[PDB]
């Protein structure tokens, strides 16, 4: 099966998932000089006041913090989007070293990590349906640099010891994802895909310009997770990012000048 190793990593994925070589793959490099300001874009609307977190799961390639998406509770709207998108989960991608780990890059700069807040378009009724549609998902991507600690991340960091290995989960109620956002909601947007198999071309990407800062100790703790299951040889969960893919016939739009 697929993963992030020499023998099953991103260069291999196309054998099982040929859309790996498709026309709207993610992530991409964001060339800031070529992205055009689009004054027709709206401010984003991030409405997380009623978000209801449930659980945190090590799924063997990241950890997902899962939300109750059975009603409109935590929704993303505006920006480039038509309609209402419901938060289902967030996760991260990160490196073995502070100088790598993001999936998107900015003028070829790699950040230490990247947060993905995953939302599905309510007009399609459920996530499973939405992922089959070109406008099914909206993923809010936020870069992480290493510097000062992010206080709102610490509850995440503290639970990781209890989900060390693939298949483990833990209660994760009453977590407020507002505490992971930067000050500014300035963003880039473009049409793309899931960054993990099955690589479905269903995502409107919204990538915030302002990174959040986390401490070296917070990211060190991410790197103590395991890709393996319990009782199996230990494989540290690091460098779980896909590299930048060809832009092809796409424009990246800026919400700001
Ligand atoms: N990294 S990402 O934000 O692009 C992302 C957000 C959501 C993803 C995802 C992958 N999924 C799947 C996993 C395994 C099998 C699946 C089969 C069909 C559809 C999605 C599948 N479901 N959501 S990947
Ligand atoms: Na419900
Ligand atoms: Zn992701």
């Amino acid at each position: 099966h697929w993963g992030y190793g020499k023998h099953n990593g991103p260069e291999h994925w196309h054998k099982d998932f040929p859309i790996a070589k498709g026309e709207r793959q993610s992530p991409v490099d964001i060339d800031t000089h070529t992205a055009k300001y689009d004054p027709s874009l709206k401010p984003l609307s991030v409405s997380y006041d009623q978000a209801t977190s449930l659980r945190i799961l090590n799924n063997g390639h990241a950890f997902n913090v899962e939300f109750d998406d059975s009603q409109d509770k935590a929704v993303l709207k505006g920006g480039p989007l038509d309609g209402t998108y419901r938060l289902i989960q967030f996760h991260f991608h990160w490196g073995s070293l502070d100088g790598q780990g993001s999936e998107h890059t900015v003028d070829k700069k790699k950040y230490a990590a990247e947060l993905h807040l995953v939302h599905w378009n309510t007009k399609y009724g459920d996530f499973g349906k939405a992922v089959q549609q070109p406008d099914g998902l909206a993923v809010l991507g936020i870069f992480l640099k290493v510097g000062s600690a992010k206080p709102g991340l610490q509850k995440v960091v503290d639970v990781l010891d209890s989900i060390k290995t693939k298949g483990k989960s833990a209660d994760f109620t009453n977590f407020d994802p507002r505490g992971l956002l930067p000050e500014s909601l300035d963003y880039w947007t473009y049409p793309g895909s899931l960054t993990t198999p099955p690589l479905l071309e269903c995502v409107t990407w919204i990538v915030l310009k302002e990174p959040i800062s986390v401490s070296s100790e917070q990211v060190l703790k991410f790197r103590k997770l395991n890709f393996n299951g319990e009782g199996e040889p230990e494989e540290l969960m690091v460098d779980n990012w896909r590299p930048a893919q060809p832009l092809k016939n796409r424009q990246i739009k800026a919400s700001f000048k």
